[PDB]
Parts: structure tokens; sequence; C-alpha cells
């Protein structure tokens, strides 16, 4: 495992030296998107989350395609306001009940290092 | 009963010689991880406490999977703060809501004796 907690102040500056398997390795699910809503990262932790395989969703839009149950002013209109002022970093719990059991989580958004590049983190609830 | 006192200042020695039937015999909950909080020793106390079933436990990763509420700076953080350090020695209360009636305890994680093993002691509060 790496040892990064759901949360923490440092998380972006933590996450931007990890490869695939390190990211594999945190307790909680990771999510990169584009601002658009492309995913270019997803980990197995997300997977064990939400069913998903985490090498057939990379380059699907997350709020077209993949997750339309975040097509909603609570969540994509948050994440697209932090894309548009540029700053992003936002929690709140959410359900997530696309072709799956309803499951409770919470949520946190906050912009990357990277360029035009934004985290979700996923953990149960 | 085994006459150890939550919080006391030796705990990591007098625990170090107790099979599971002594940790089963204590006034309080224990936990014992490994640094990556995977569960190594968990006791009937704190299945007391908690419900779960020590012996279910055994092997899963505490963080990720069956405390995702401790997964947050003020627990998880403190026990990697304190695994990476080398030293662990942090007393705090919290509240466990995960899948349960939400309960408040206090918690002390203490690094062990043992190589690549910390305490987490629970106590009701
Ligand atoms: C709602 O449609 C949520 C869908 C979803 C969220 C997170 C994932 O990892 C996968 C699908
Ligand atoms: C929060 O998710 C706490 C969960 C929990 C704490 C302690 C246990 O013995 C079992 C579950």
């Amino acid at each position: 495992m790496e040892h990064v907690a759901f949360g923490s102040e440092d998380i972006e500056n933590t996450l931007a030296k990890m490869d695939d398997g390190q990211l594999d390795g945190l307790a909680f699910g990771a999510i990169q998107l584009d601002g658009d809503g492309n995913i270019l990262q997803y980990n197995a932790a997300e997977g064990d989350i939400t069913g998903r395989d985490p090498k057939q969703v990379i380059g699907k839009n997350f709020f077209k395609d993949v997750a339309p149950c975040t097509d909603s002013p609570e969540f994509y209109g948050k994440f697209k306001e932090g894309v548009a002022s540029g700053n992003l970093n936002t929690m709140f719990e959410y359900t997530f009940d696309y072709q799956m059991t309803p499951t409770k989580v919470k949520v946190h958004m906050k912009k990357a290092l990277s360029g035009d590049s934004y985290w979700v983190f996923v953990k149960r609830v």
C-alpha cells in the first residue's frame, strides 16, 4: 500500500509522483479527469468500489458515458465550476447507482498539479 | 480477564506475551496492524464494541476494507506518520460509523515491540 490518507491536505503533491502501480496501492479510489471529464487515470481501488475495470474506462467520458448519475449540478456542476475557475477542492457524499447496487461514497475532487488534470477521490461511507 | 489498563505506559511490553486467548481477556479492544494497515491480531473485546467477527477480519486492510471511516488525516494520517517515523504513541477520540450505529470511542495507537507491528486500542467513551 501507499501511505496516503483520503482528504489529506497535500494529496495533489503526493500523488503527482505515482505511476499506475502506485496509484493502485492507495486505500481509496483515485480517478484523474481532464477538464472535459475524460478519464486519464483510474486505480484498482476504484474498481473495487464500483466494479468497473480500470483499463477499460480510460479514455471514456466520466459524465457522459461511465457515470451518468454524476451528471448533475451536485457533482458535474461542481467539477466544471472548479475547472473554469482553475481551482477545485470540494468534498461531499454521493450515491453511485448506475447499473450497480446503489453505493454511498465520500467524494473529494481536487485540482491536480499536472496541467488540465483534476482528481476525483472516492471512499465508502 | 488480564489485568492491563487502557493507556498504561508499558502496554506494549505487557501485551507482547499474550496469545489470542489472553488478548481476548482484555477490558478494551486491541487490534494489531502491520505498517500497511493489514490486520494481524484482533481481540474479542473489539468485536464487542464494533460487532465484527475477530476471525474474519484478520488479513484484511483496516483502512481500505474494514474501517473506511478511519481513512482520514485524523486517524490513518496519524498512523502512517507514526509508521514512517518508527515511533507511534497517540491517543484521541473518534466515531466509528461504517455500517453500524455511530459509536464514539477513545483510540490509542502505539508501536508494538514486534517488528512491523502497531497496536490500535479502543474503548467506549
Ligand atoms: C453514477 O452513474 C456513478 C457511476 C460510477 C461512479 C464511479 C465509478 O468508478 C464508476 C461508475
Ligand atoms: C469506520 O469505518 C470504523 C470502522 C471499524 C472500526 C473498528 C472496528 O473494530 C471495525 C470497524
